């Protein structure tokens, strides 16, 4: 169930790269886009080896260059290919290859006051990197689409009983009534928000649109770096400030480290509106994804097990929806 295989990559890498690989493996997953990751290791360097194919290629590079050239270091730039590039388009598939990483990430590696502040200023250098107007003409903006909302309104009528319906289809279908009223009110609090906010493309800025935890990889010490660069976007600060305190992986959400952040960051003015809006259209979205992952026909087998399982951790004590639903400062 794996795309390129051993001695394969070793051959690829050596030509397109012209780094000599011995060994190169391959890694269960990682930041699925239809993107396969492996660890290959040259005689002194381990490199981190991507390869897309559906909905991978695509045009990012266009922003870590940008991010890069800002001078950015907390990004990891890639490995130019011997034709010069960022990457190497196979026919088939998308090579992408990075120097490697061994770096726990948030979810597992908590941050020190010094690093939440550096990410709080690095949060804002990129918040404040100026895109170029041919650049902005490709990123996805913000314009609060109920494309989300209305998924989840949908399932509504489609939680009872169906034989049709096996074991874990099940837990989430009683799950989903056990907690019925709190995600109404995400929904129609994500709604009324979404009515409550006046757009402003002119305070708009570049976001990585999910940085939580997840995507914060925490070094030695300033060796932090923030990951997943796929899906960037152009919105409000709010779009990324609303992680931090945000509780997304059941951390980042301890108020003295909000502190910290923001003493990086510089404190400024933040749309508490906008912010708790995202706070709440995203667990939206969540429960859109997964719940149609769980509703339709069960050939997403293996996979809507964490689906499953995600979708739960947003109700746990401290997490996203009790923050969201805790509508502080
Ligand atoms: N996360 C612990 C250490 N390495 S890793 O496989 O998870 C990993 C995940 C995601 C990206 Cl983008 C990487 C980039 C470079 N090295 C390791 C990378
Ligand atoms: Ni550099």
């Amino acid at each position: 169930k794996q795309p390129i295989q051993a001695q394969q990559l070793i051959e690829l890498l050596k030509v397109h790269y012209g780094i000599d690989i011995h060994t190169a493996q391959f890694i269960q997953g990682g930041a699925d886009t239809n993107a396969f990751a492996y660890q290959a290791d040259s005689e002194s360097k381990s490199y981190f080896i991507k390869l897309k194919y559906g909905y991978h290629d695509e045009i990012n590079l266009s922003i870590i260059r940008l991010l890069h050239d800002s001078g950015i270091k907390e990004i990891i730039f890639p490995i130019h290919t011997l034709e010069a590039k960022l990457f190497q388009q196979l026919k088939h598939f998308k090579i992408i290859a990075y120097p490697f990483i061994h770096a726990p990430n948030g979810f597992t590696q908590n941050l020190t006051g010094k690093q939440w502040k550096q990410l709080g200023k690095v949060l804002r250098q990129i918040h404040e990197t100026s895109v170029p107007i041919s650049i902005q003409q490709q990123l996805r903006k913000e314009i609060y689409s109920p494309k989300w909302r209305e998924i989840v309104r949908s399932f509504y009528n489609q939680i009872e009983f169906d034989n049709s319906d096996d074991k874990l289809t099940a837990a989430f279908k009683s799950f989903f009534n056990q907690n019925s009223a709190a995600i109404h009110r995400l929904v129609d609090t994500s709604e009324k928000l979404s009515k409550k906010i006046q757009p402003d493309l002119d305070k708009y800025v570049l976001c990585h649109s999910d940085i939580h935890a997840g995507n914060v990889l925490v070094g030695n010490e300033e060796s932090i770096y923030i990951i997943d660069w796929d899906e960037p976007m152009l919105a409000p600060k709010e779009r990324d400030l609303m992680f931090i305190g945000g509780g997304v992986g059941n951390v980042w959400n301890k108020p003295h480290e909000i502190q910290y952040f923001y003493e990086g960051y510089g404190e400024i003015n933040v749309d508490k509106t906008i912010l708790s809006y995202y706070r709440h259209e995203r667990i939206v979205e969540d429960i859109a994804v997964y719940g149609q992952d769980l509703l339709s026909r069960n050939q997403n087998n293996q996979s809507r097990l964490e689906s499953f399982k995600y979708f739960k951790e947003m109700f746990d004590p401290n997490n996203v929806v009790e923050i969201a639903f805790a509508t502080e400062q």
